[PDB]
């Protein structure tokens, strides 16, 4: 394909996925997959990074998740060849309006009926007494940023409702959209100023929290600006100095000082559902767009969240419309994408993996690589930073002598991330002796991190050839490569180097 | 934006969709569009051609349908300059097998009777169930176009026959979407879209578009998305089925399909779309084609608002947008099925001009010529002192559009 | 030949100079090839200018000079399929120091001794006593520009001296390079200001004798600035305002100031020899490359002039370094060669120009056209004026629709040029009825003009179609296309019309 | 200069020759240039390569000449830093019949005993005659560079088979100018030299270059234009013949050379050079050519001062001089001889390391790029805080020179 209409027109669907996966899997462990035997079962069909959503359950819970996740990620390891590193991820409560209990006795669903009327109310009394009439929940100072003729969102806005009359505690307000109202679901304010902390005292407890069980990435929630990242940062402080945060995109405040988030932050997460609430509609896809391209010219990672396969949490396969958006999603040019109640709470945990892999793995095939790095390359400022030119090259060379990788010798794996910034056809194999760095490589887009277990052999070029032969065996093993093949290997220039300057051709033996 | 991705990184989402709107919209009408009033109010809102769906009603029904599509769009026709073209479309009941059924070979009869623009021919399989459509079409309707419906995987597997047999191709999602496994129905999707803009036939996305807008006045984030991925992709057309046919908000649908295909125009990346499409393009000398290059590569450099292309059958309008310029392509035709049929592809905008011939040829040509510019000047296409390419005959009679003309507004 | 390497590569010496000429070729008329049965020759063998050197001759010899060779080009005008336009080009004098008579009777041929010594003096009974002792000159104000140790050159530089000792008329010198002095030789000063006006007395005799003859070209000498150029524009004034001016540039200052001298000139012309004379050999390629260079961008013409074929004066073919030196000025992207001597007093005149085009045709299959005009279109100004939009297209078509030509119908040729500037392969045929148009033509490269005698039909369609069947005449007749083949046509669109902004893709029938 | 045009557009021959001569001189000694005093000068002045023309004189006389050159080159060996290699070159009689005459046997056998770097073969005609050359210099002088002399219709006709069967290329274009016609000698001039830049082996222009010289301290205007043309053809080296062999002025002749070897490089325009000659390429996936390769592409990006080779037989540094950068070529190299030799290719410049071989390998390259850094510094091509690329090997005794860095200039 040297034209991308070209590409398209040669697009085989009868001809097998020949094309490997190259994009992240975040799965939203709860209920449905916290089992070790789960665990690995997602684990093997393509699970990279386990997260926890600190919305809900308590410490001691989510303690038990994660060491069912190292348990099972760990059994893996008695061959390092093919052991994958699995991250953990920790997603933040943050500013959130939720509802109360559902009264009464049987199902926890009351229909709350197109039309109708609804009081919202703060007395306690209610708490626990949500029905068709009242519904209480836990946003105190609602009246004050609420007006007359607002619209009020619930549950990930699949029911809307409309301020008619306001008062101290209670608001009246007329049911726009129908379905089940359940127990203690989510609250959007479109156009409101929540006037809610970056950081409440729970999040700073569960980041804290954090920071003990070793994790190695925070999604943090409801981002409206530069200075909430900072507050997250500073939490975290000096001892998870190295934890990746990843700002959560939300609301409108968020779109707009998209710029500020970007430069503080780690990376960055879209949240298409609830931007499609706050934001019109019609131009979300721009949005999604927008943030991925500007994500990938920073050369920060991107992931996209929400309404991927929400059909498989009752049902096996997805449907096309959903297989589409994924698909299109990775093409934008996401690194990651993730699941949330598919994997978290549904039916089909484990089917719910398979597919996104399907689907992920489908996407490779439609993706013109050389011009995301043509343009990526023109872009990129003409720094004469040794690293950053070795990695150009690097990426350049793996284009012409055809090759079945770009091997980076990395202990925190910046240098595999500033490849992976230029968006090589081949895989990028992070070789790093550090369990964190290849853990947090997952983040990066055609990053494939391996895990060196042997320590190091005092002759600094044996131990070079030792880790890139680990590399070449991995390699082989996975199918990325055979004897004859020519691959790419970033190495420094002596033990103490600040540079990964080296640049080598090597055949596979 | 000299790169894709910066102009993705450019895209602001608050400042207003500057951009109109290039891709055809299909509309099928049925109980809650079937009004004069209401079709009235569709085609202003953007309605391009009227659909109407014969595996349901009988030929008396659609007769009063086609009739009431006709009232409402010759309504505007008191205004010459800003009346446009209205199409209409039969869509067969298929097998539900033969390519056609005892009952398609009326409905297709009925179809030339009622003098429609295009058939949409359901469940086509290969090249002879096309040839099937067009031989019961015949000598009386062989100036219809036949869009074949790829709806199955013989379909897909059979493409290129197809293809090369139809006048254009309808791409059924949710129809494949059961027939093939759905994670690979969106490459399907850009496949058999690609294919279309390379051989230059008309392309048509159907089903699942707004379909939460039966219900709503709104669609869902994902829908919007889905649309605008669909006109990226390249189509020419979107289709809407229930949403304006059955449902409770047909006229907001019209609307945002409008909206959706407006902001997608702002994601499109014109530039590459044409220096790929031309080093793709088998290097003939003839004429016409080679004159529709050289509009097109113009119409980028002397910075153009327009490619104004005098057509009788479309034809030359077509090879000029089959090269996708980002101007506007304003077909100026007399036959008024031309000017109809015109929609089907991407950024042709037809008008029909209504003043008859004047014997000097070079007149009626200066005349045509003027009618676009004051067509294009109320659209706000270009002003006075811009620069637009005119395609035009040599001669009258000519075989051949082949006379390019880098004319500034007056 | 995709690339330019690629295209030298090819380059087969065996095979016949398949490719035709496409540069102008321009004679200087004189003793040896003034007849009118010679020009006839001349211009067969592919004579375009007839260039006359009013530094020599009177008026009334150059009168008749001219009118041979109107006579000779019109006894071809009976076949007005083949008939060529040739020009003639009026060569000004110029401010000129030169030297006396040589000294008695017999040999006009004094042997200047290397070392020795030689009295440069101003008094004028030494007028036409030049010898070995003492030398006359026609500079008056040469003991103020001139110092101790300055360099001064005779007769196209064979004989250089050194100034010793300065004085009021005496300037003392010694003989650096020795040669044969003869009679009223060319003397340069390099590094001096010569303080001569830019039209003497005589040359504003010689520009409005030029106008009155009714030539098409004035190739004016020793240009030194832009206000030079100006002076000669308002000499040949009103009535001479369509005649071109060529300016010469054949000194330092000519090569500095050269930009606002193009932009005042119509063409320029670059001569070799007095160039290398003040200024250092070494560099004189370079300026050549700039000057052409500068000029194929400006789109005006540009002339080599000076050391072409000068062997062939005395023998009937060049030397091998003679037919590089052209062949490389036609490379670097000339417009036109011009013969001096070779053709003006020679023995062998008929051959030199029989040459001239055997080089200039082989030189074509050098010529890599295509990077030329992408080239040229890159670094065009991007105007939306209707006609050099135009021009460019059907420079762009004519080589995509494999074109045998680009037929342009215009009055002043102006449209013509606009379409050389960009270097099609493809020969632009002009169609004129404007005979000093055609003869005008020839100073562009690939411009071969046809003069249209038939009258103009009333319909203006018809008249066009004539015109046009007339170039596909001349054209099948030259062998540049045969029925079938495709050509390109601009015109205007109407009578009044002021643009020629019609491009039209036509079937030769 | 984004384009050619505009690179010759730019020429300013007022400001001074700023950037340095990148071709081989090869100046023939003789009477006038034979003494050590003279040869001093001349290699001061720029000489890189010493011809003797084996058509005359004994092998003693010779002898004794190569003994001069050789005292004159190692004056300067004092400064290893500023000390530059000269290389020995014999040039056959030949056929004046067999391609190696019992006369040229001897002559080939004596180059051998005095270790001449390269033999200018005469009269080459086939490739077979090549071959001949070739089993004569045997086992012993296998090292020697055998450079085929096109002299001939024959030689121009079958060169093909020469430039495939020999080390490098001269064409004699005086001798050509004979058996050819005269108006097409350029072309084979244009055709033998890109042939050569082609196959990446080197290529010299012998004989009418300044041939004025003999008697005149000063070439002719059309002299420097003929020499100027044959380096931007793509020549590697120029060839003076009796200008410093017997002429009255033979320090001037190599002082002029330079001159006007250092004006071509203001008009080549390197970006177009190798972006053809990449493409042209055969894509090997070989890593020391993938290697070269990128050397050069990032020698353009990171605005490089050199490309650094630490070459042992010259081969490495030759495949990135295939490639034609505009940075200079350091190829920094133990062995004298591929010192020597080096200077038949273009914008290789070489350096001859003398401090012995460190135990550890990397402290050994860095020891020798840091060589390489100091003469660059030195000789003006790069000052601190710029940046380099270096090649090297990976591990001792490695077949590949693989290995590409991006170094700061210390
Ligand atoms: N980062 C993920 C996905 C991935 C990137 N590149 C790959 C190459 C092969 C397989 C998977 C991948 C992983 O390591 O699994
Ligand atoms: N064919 C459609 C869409 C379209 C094409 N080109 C356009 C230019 C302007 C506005 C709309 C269009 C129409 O005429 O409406
Ligand atoms: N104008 C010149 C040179 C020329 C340009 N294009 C040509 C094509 C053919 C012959 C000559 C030419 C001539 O007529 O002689
Ligand atoms: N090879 C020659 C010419 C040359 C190539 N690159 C150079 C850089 C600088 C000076 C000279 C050169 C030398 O070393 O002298
Ligand atoms: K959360
Ligand atoms: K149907
Ligand atoms: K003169
Ligand atoms: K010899």
């Amino acid at each position: 394909a040297d034209t991308f209409l070209e590409h398209m027109c040669r697009l085989d669907i009868d001809s097998p996925p020949i094309t490997a996966r190259n994009t992240g899997i975040i799965c939203t462990i709860g209920p449905a997959s916290r089992s070790v035997e789960t665990l690995k079962e997602m684990i093997k069909s393509g699970m990279n990074v386990a997260r926890l959503n600190f919305s809900h359950g308590t410490h001691e819970y989510h303690a038990e998740t994660i060491k069912n996740v190292r348990t099972a990620t760990e059994s893996f390891a008695s061959d390092p060849i093919l052991y994958r590193p699995v991250a953990v991820a920790l997603d933040t409560k943050g500013p959130e309006i939720r509802t109360g209990l559902i009264k009464g006795s049987g199902t926890a669903e009351v229909e709350l009926k197109k039309g109708a009327t609804l009081k919202i109310t703060l007395d306690n009394a209610y708490m626990e007494k949500c029905d068709e009439n009242i519904l209480w929940l836990d946003y105190k100072n609602i009246c004050k940023v609420v007006e007359v003729g607002s619209k009020i969102y619930v549950d990930d806005g699949l029911i809307s409702l409309q301020v008619k009359q306001k008062g101290a505690d209670f608001l009246v307000t007329e049911v726009e959209n129908g379905g089940s109202l359940g127990s203690k679901k989510g609250v959007n304010l479109p156009g409101a100023a929540v006037d809610l902390p970056a950081v409440s005292e729970k999040d700073i407890q569960d980041l804290k929290f954090g920071v003990e069980q070793d994790v190695d990435m925070v999604f943090a929630s409801f981002i409206r600006k530069a200075s909430d990242v900072h507050e997250v940062r500073k939490v975290l402080g000096e001892k998870g100095k190295n934890i990746k945060i990843i700002s959560k995109i939300e609301n409108h405040e968020g779109v707009r000082r998209f710029d500020e988030i970007l430069e503080a932050s780690d990376g960055i997460m879209v949240a298409r559902g609830d931007l499609g609430i706050e934001i019109p509609a019609e131009k979300v896809f721009l949005a999604q767009k927008m943030m991925i391209g500007r994500c990938n010219r920073a050369g920060k990672p991107v992931i996209c969240a929400t309404q991927m396969l929400e059909s498989m949490i009752k049902k096996p396969r997805p449907t096309r419309a959903e297989g589409s958006d994924v698909a299109n999603a990775v093409l934008d040019g996401a690194d990651c994408i993730m699941l949330s109640g598919e994997t978290a709470k549904g039916d089909y945990p484990l089917e719910a993996v398979r597919m996104q892999h399907l689907i992920a793995r489908e996407a490779e095939a439609a993706i013109y690589h050389l011009q995301l790095f043509e343009e990526l390359r023109r872009l990129a400022p003409i720094t004469s930073d040794p690293t950053e030119a070795t990695a150009v090259g690097a990426v350049e060379a793996s284009f012409k002598c055809c090759s079945g990788a770009i091997i980076v010798l990395t202990k925190s794996g910046r240098s595999a991330h500033q490849v992976a910034r230029y968006r090589p056809r081949a895989p990028i194999i992070a070789v790093t002796r550090n369990p964190q760095t290849a853990r947090q490589a997952h983040l990066y887009r055609g990053i494939f991190p391996v895990l060196c277990k042997d320590p190091v052999q005092e002759a600094w070029a044996e131990d070079v050839d030792l880790r890139v032969n680990f590399a070449m065996n991995v390699g082989k093993a996975r199918g990325f490569f055979k004897k004859g093949d020519v691959v790419i290997v970033l190495t420094g220039w002596r033990p103490g180097s600040g540079f990964t300057n080296t640049m080598r051709v090597v055949p596979v033996p």
